[PDB]
């Protein structure tokens, strides 16, 4: 089960985790809708973060997770949602709660063998609840075979497969050896002429016992030893520690090479290379996100998305992760508004095109609705 | 079967997806067309991105794939599908679930000997139906030899040939036998005189042992041992492990040689080499991503858009993998409004072509269509 | 065979294919001809690719390949093409697939002893056809000695001579050697008084062999062993890994020092060298890959566009390999243009000359067909 | 025999093809014609590009070469060749197929003793047909001291004198040698007692050999052997392998210093020195090419060009190896340009000599024939 491996170790936590808050936090961008504010306070009003943070996760982790949207739309759940209503919630659930009941039997339709109506089994207290297909959004996970998703019963895999579990319970045993061959490092060995002729449980083992312990105790540098000669002996055997710290970084490399992640995110500690700008190191990671959020976030905000904006035509464009310094950022604006000015020069834009190019390429400026100037 | 392989291994899988994704995530751009933001919501609206990553990589991982596309030409499958129809969706299968009924016999046609009629079974619980040629696209994996081509059918190899595979078999034993060896670095071995007088499962032999284990586990550094003499020793037997790591980090240097991917995408892990700008190390994961994006992508859009595109010319464009920063996208707006400007002066390039040349160079301009500016 | 190599063994593979895709995706460039993208459409429309790439790798391969032209003359196969007709499709052969009929006979002509008339095997299921000489070009593999060219049936040799075979076995081998050395680091030895004393197959030697596994299954490094003096002793043998990953690189070395390409490709693993610009590291290759085009590329073009361009007229001009980043391709407009400006003044260049300069120097202006302005 | 080996070795192949290919590829500017676009279609119409570098590479390799070229003179092959005729081929050979029949026999003639007649033996099925001295131009390999050249029958010697084969078969030697070394690192010793008492074929010995082969296979660390005491012994002998590499590399070095060309062409590894420029460390290379084509390439051009140029007057002019990069071609350009105005300026260059100026120093630019602008 790999909800213990989840609990029990960070590491794994920190790899089923990482993706889906960096996705979420930078947040997307939609262009086409009259009113921006208007639109920022509605999708702050039902704060879905964490419902959508979860669902990730819980996909990332089972394999798969659905949401189910709770609509105003006045009839049945087994009932299609007409487009018109404005949604009052979300609900979150897990790979195991959700199964299918009936499916689509006509050969010639394009969606064809797709599910129609899912159970809905919400555990706890309550009763399955069937829901109409459009009203369930289905997130599944790692890609697998299609002979195995069909043994999966139609689920993807996790990212937690067994070559993974294989290297983190590798390393931690090669942790545990490694503190093992440091607490064995010097052995004193005492030897007497007599001493295998004692009943082994009484008063002379526990008296000779209790001198051992003391005379180890109170010896060292700067402390000697009294041994009488020809019936008792004292020797001291060495050992080393020669490449362990190796050893257990290429391990932990290792588990960096098969994980998928950074270096930097995983080991979270910089100066393995020398001093870089910034995001130079980075940008291996903020790729794989940019694909990732690509690849997950954009179908989940496409099919939210037509149930609380009220018009019809709109578009979603990601913000960039990476952004720069406040320098930087006066320094572009500057020059953007500089050679929008020489086009302004020569009468080749007029001054409504320029004004909404600075509107849109500069934020900053607080430019007044229309172009009548005064 | 590559399967099992498939699933089981996390580099193969990563060997395996990462070139198709990072064809696909890009994207491409058409020119020619009338209404671009109506071709981008129309494409959108199929959203075929799944459908297309999955095709590729089945070819990449089987050896070869095929996908159907369903269109609403209104007569029979096996019926040729005529220019106007606007696509219903698409379909993907494996390489095992299609094969040929009946092809070319006429001698003197260029095309002698392809297929004409595919059987394409479906699995599942559905019958087989058969499909004109023209509705179906065959996408073909990797170059073999024709002798053993068709030995194969008429179909391609896999990525995933014998040497990479006994590579990552290679490197992953010697990975446990790295651990083997770390795990045998001291030995203690304990002699006495009389010990082969047990009857190997009384009583003396479980105290022996019991006191054995206890003796192992309490010592240590600062804890000692007594032992007696002229019946007994103990001697500790010590090793090294001196250049394993090396061994390792050669083993999989040889996988990444073998498998064509740039390390740094293998082994996820930076600072290899000294900090460099950036791309300059992934210009040739770049050049590989370009080269494979122009054998294999481009045929199946030039596939798909004449069922969606109403226009009948039309090119695609591919859009570059590499993006500059934003500072160096201002300097690069500021040099070609200057250089358009500087043209406007002298009478030699007209307001109308400076107009166009600003629209195509520089999109962040939002020009207004039509040249008749105020 | 080589088919069998070729297949197994994947850097056989990479060091074949490596430059005929190389060259074909950079592509050509013709002037001369009056429209530009209707040939760029006619061109599109044959989608010659596959058979291009695939008649060069063949080449590379075997030794030598041919290709046959289906053009529309309406004729037979045996009388000469005539000038004018517009081509069908072609399809690629391989060499030993294509025999000799007749050839010239006449002492005088300067075209004596070439092939007349080649028989064209097609295999499969279909008969040879004789092909005159006119729709049949012959692609040659590496240069051979006159005498072994004779002994070869007049093809030429193949990329993968001798001494590339034995390398690459050689570091085959060396591989599984060094693997070998590293099973091979310790040996436990166990010695007892009386062990050859055994019926070989009875219950002892089957309880002292359980015995033995289960003994060197559970010791390591804090756990002990117990041995009966003066009847049975226990030895470990260690050995030494020193420089086999020294010894590897060198073997790879020769391989790459054989076949003839930059290590950056075969190695497919930078950070050999320290960080440079990009293209300084691979400008031997791209020179290699410029000379292989203007070898090889350049006549089965010179062959194919007669029956494709109508004007009488035409030369090709092959892309550069290496292109400039963006920012560099803007300054580098900025300096033409400046230039064309310069000249404009004092009247030296005449604005219809400086139009043309523009046009051609600056793909990125859209200029306007026609130098009357406005 | 020296065709062996060129045909087995590929690094004689590459010290005897690289120079010939280098040279040709580059080109020839001719300059004092009138039409230089149809002299350049002229000479792509003959073609005899293949010709050039086989005849190159076999004057190389074999130590002579000539060339046979078929003119439109008709008159017997004996009789001289008028000027005005306009070549249709030519034909090359080999050292051994050419022989002379009569030389010059005055005394006073400053050509005096050479050949005038030539046998020219076709080989294959044709008979020798004699050909005037004006039709045949001989090619000569590296200077031989003039008592060789006389035993030579007045042909030179070869590139692979006895020095470079040495040294490339100790090469050869010297990497057997060193993976041999590597094969016996380890060696097991197995003793026993009583082991000459056997018929040294019958089972005894078969049974021992598999026990033995078993147990070798089956060992290793982590598994032990079980031997018997006072009768048989196990021992392991090791060894090591120090400087092999630095051997190796010192004779490959060898093999370069012997060879005569740069060790980035031979050993095809760059990152042997610090990352430079570019052609900073080829500018030895590129000299060599420079006066190799000055001593081989103009005599053969030189023949060949009065039976295509129709003009008397003409000089050829070599193409420089080493191009610059597009920004430094822009930067030159603009230097030109600004130079030029300038000098118009002041009156000091009047505005034709300018006109060619910009014509012959900037060929970017598409000049309008004449000087009369407008």
């Amino acid at each position: 089960h790999v909800g213990s491996f989840y609990n029990d170790n960070a590491t794994a936590k920190r790899i089923v985790d990482v993706i889906p808050e960096e996705m979420v936090t930078a947040g997307f961008k939609m262009s086409g809708v009259k009113d921006e504010k208007e639109f920022k306070s509605l999708w702050d009003s039902y704060k879905l973060d964490s419902s959508l943070v979860d669902l990730l996760c819980w996909a990332r982790l089972y394999g798969g997770a659905a949401m189910v949207a709770i609509i105003k739309d006045n009839r049945m759940l087994t009932s299609q949602a007409k487009p018109g209503a404005k949604l009052e919630g979300v609900r979150v659930y897990d790979r195991f709660a959700i199964t299918v009941e009936k499916r689509v039997t006509n050969a010639r339709s394009p969606r064809y063998g797709e599910p129609e109506i899912y159970k809905v089994s919400p555990g706890d207290n309550m009763q399955p609840y069937l829901i109409h297909h459009s009203r369930v959004f289905i997130a599944d996970g790692e890609r697998v075979a299609q002979q195995a998703r069909k043994q999966n019963q139609g689920w993807g895999a996790s990212v937690l497969n067994k070559s993974l579990i294989d290297a983190i319970c590798d390393y931690d045993y090669c942790e545990s050896l490694a503190t093992q061959i440091l607490r064995r490092k010097q052995q004193a060995v005492w030897k007497v002429k007599g001493l295998a002729e004692m009943c082994d449980d009484d008063d002379a083992q526990y008296a000779a016992r209790l001198r051992l312990a003391q005379v180890d105790d109170n010896s060292g540098v700067g402390r000697a030893i009294g041994i009488d000669a020809e019936t008792e002996e004292y020797d001291v055997l060495n050992s080393d520690i020669s490449g362990v710290p190796e050893f257990l970084s290429s391990k932990m490399d290792r588990i960096v090479s098969l994980s998928g992640i950074h270096e930097i995110i995983i080991k979270n500690k910089n100066v393995g290379g020398v001093s870089a700008s910034q995001n130079t190191a980075l940008e291996t990671f903020y790729k794989l996100v940019d694909r990732k959020r690509e690849e997950d976030y954009r179908p989940l905000l496409e099919f939210l998305l037509p149930f609380i904006v009220d018009e019809e035509e709109w578009s979603i464009e990601f913000e960039p992760l990476s952004v720069p310094s406040k320098k930087e950022e006066s320094e572009i604006t500057k020059n953007n508004v500089e050679s929008v000015t020489k086009a302004i020069t020569e009468q080749i834009i007029d001054l409504e095109e320029a004004r909404d190019t600075l509107r849109s390429i500069a934020p900053e400026f607080k430019l007044k609705d229309g172009n009548n100037i005064n």
